[PDB]
């Protein structure tokens, strides 16, 4: 039985697979051809079908898990393509989390003799995050931050130690946003959430710009100027609003200059992509800051796949959290952001 | 010297004008023809030029102010048209607030001998709100709420008494959003703000639907189904997410179904208008609820012109605040929502 952890989200399926590397001479004879073929298929390819991808750079090597040494692999594909995954599977214990573990329960059971064990998406997130940070990223820090995030000449990635992880605010930016307050390994609450998340960025971008991939949306945004669409404090006051410490550059109204027809006629699609990214990211940062202040937590870690290959949003979050909190809060990031639920599922395997 | 209070916002200019009604036989002789002409022009017309409107239904009659009896009138026009207003004024003490009091300071001073006194936009909001509620809306409650906002068969406008106004959370939904915590008549702080406000609704709506008025945007939204654009919890889980009490109908990802090309091709412009309204309104409600919980305030009053002739957003706020706070918070509304800054400015007149 291959060891898989699966997080079926609203947008992406995340899969963690443990490849044993201490396979004996006898265990290799006693392995069934279908199990050898699956292991070879997964380790021999970095693209699976037309939409599956193995994130090779995230692989954890020579991990000891459940008493065996092996490599921990990380794979993703769109939830839209799960029927293809299941159809391939029909031609066996699966720990599954995320909403899709419930929605597609009946589909997984079309695979004969498959044992489906549903686990909670946020329990799995916490357990997976704590595990990866505990075992390190092949000796390197799993957690990092942007040092001196207020000065761009100095803003650089630096490692952050999470040996005492508690308390922690976890901001899970997926299709939507969940915000968690973690007080201990078995004590955490979902403080709140927002529906303005990664799916809002991509959905609005596609409506506004016609982009048809997450990565193309980011590339457009990198070329845009969000101030062409946004109304700034200095557009309203002529400068800073000093009485309440609002700098002239702060956004007073996202997309607020688009109420003027002449401005709608001159804005570029790249400007609209950047304004969408900035709007979503600032709102997440602001909600994270309010939750942090109320939960009395000063370490805020942002995860989920809205931030993969998305340095613009990470730097924006690093800078905004530091600036608006007057330096009281720290934006933290994790190399395996995307995959913690899938790992937490995999870790539930001994219970079955 | 006519008595005017002006709030020049990022989007709208709001003007409060006190019409004296106890004018003597001698005071009428001693009044200059330009002052009689302005008073007649304002009381004889409900539309001013092409874009000025007097909200006749809001007028406060037989108000005693500064020792004179008169009528308090409420007038609005787009900040974009302020040059026309100033040009008409060139062919005199003005208390002015909002960002435009600073940005257009030099323009107001083109009016010979005009004395411009700038006042803070949130000081003026608090003073004006407390004043109007204190004098009543011609004997009727200035403040109201939607009773039994969870049951639509019972959801009806009902009056709310604010004789002891403190503490109060004031959510000012204009171009952007300011959130205030009012502890006493001279003790209040701006807790935070969000840039997802009324200008975001109108700007995104215009980009997405081509609507070209606030009122047309609301009319489109009233005909739409936001769930055509939004991804709901039940789209992700197949039902409720029970472990964290998220009902299947809650929005998991605003515009989140627009990541799928086929869904973008079938959504209507009315659906996109409604999804924009719902997205903005829920986010304001959520931010208001977090601030309320942290400031330890259970009365939340929503003002600003995003809510004028906007019952959909008011009912959405009433319902959402009650539902998500498990009944701990009350959404309150005010008949003169839009105009409190302009009134507060007018009330600063004795200081000059
Ligand atoms: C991880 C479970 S998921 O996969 O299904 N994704 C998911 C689901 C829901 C949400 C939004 C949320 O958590 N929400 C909705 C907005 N909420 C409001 C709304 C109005 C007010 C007021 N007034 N207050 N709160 C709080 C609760 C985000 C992501
Ligand atoms: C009434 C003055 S106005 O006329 O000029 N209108 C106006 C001006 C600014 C705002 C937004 C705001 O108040 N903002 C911006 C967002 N903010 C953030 C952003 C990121 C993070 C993080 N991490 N935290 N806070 C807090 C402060 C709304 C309306
Ligand atoms: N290849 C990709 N395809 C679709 N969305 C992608 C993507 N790469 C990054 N993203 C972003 O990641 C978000 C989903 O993150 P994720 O954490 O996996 O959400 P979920 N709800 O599926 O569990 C999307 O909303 C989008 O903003
Ligand atoms: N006639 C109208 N024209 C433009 N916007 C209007 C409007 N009637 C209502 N609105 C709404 O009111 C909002 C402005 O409210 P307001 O409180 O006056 O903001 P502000 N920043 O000008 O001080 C706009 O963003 C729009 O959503
Ligand atoms: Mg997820
Ligand atoms: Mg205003």
């Amino acid at each position: 039985s291959p060891w898989f952890g699966m997080d079926i989200g609203g947008t992406l399926v995340k899969l963690s697979y443990f490849e044993p590397i201490d396979i004996t001479a006898e265990e290799e004879q006693e392995e069934v051809e279908s199990l050898k073929s699956i292991r070879k298929y997964l380790t021999s390819n970095v693209a699976y079908g037309s939409t599956g991808i193995r994130d090779v750079h995230l692989e954890l090597k020579d991990l000891t898990l459940f008493g065996r040494r092996g490599n921990l692999h990380f794979i993703r594909f769109p939830t839209q393509d799960l029927p293809t995954f299941i159809q391939m599977g029909r031609d066996t214990v699966l720990c599954a989390t995320g909403g899709g573990a419930y929605k597609f329960e009946k589909d997984f059971r079309t695979i004969g003799n498959l044992h489906l064990h549903k686990l909670d998406e946020l329990d799995c997130l916490v357990k997976g995050l704590l595990y990866i940070d505990s075992v390190s990223f092949n000796g390197q820090a799993e957690c990092y931050y942007f040092a001196n995030a207020s000065e761009p000449e100095r803003c650089q990635k630096m490692p952050f130690n999470l040996d005492d992880p508690y308390p922690l605010l976890v901001v899970n930016i997926g299709s939507g946003v969940s915000i968690l307050a973690v007080h201990s390994k078995d004590n955490y609450k979902r403080v709140t959430g927002t529906s303005l998340g990664g799916g809002t960025f991509l959905g609005l971008c596609s409506l506004l710009t016609g982009c048809e991939s997450f990565e193309e949306a980011l590339e457009m945004a990198s070329k845009g100027d969000s101030t062409q669409a946004d109304k700034l404090v200095r557009d309203i006051y002529g400068g800073d609003y000093e009485r309440f410490g609002l700098p002239g550059w702060a956004v007073a109204s996202s997309f607020g200059n688009m109420i003027y027809k002449e401005k709608r006629e001159s804005v570029s699609k790249e400007d609209l992509a950047r304004a969408t990214l900035v709007t979503i990211t600032n709102n997440i940062g602001s909600v994270a800051r309010m939750c942090a202040v109320n939960e009395k937590i000063n370490r805020v870690v942002f995860v989920g796949n809205f931030l993969r290959v998305n340095t613009l949003s990470m730097k924006l979050l690093a800078y905004a959290l530091d600036y608006w909190s007057k330096g009281q809060l720290k934006a933290l990031f994790l190399e395996h952001e995307g995959y913690f639920g899938a790992v937490g599922a995999l870790l539930g395997l001994p219970n079955f």
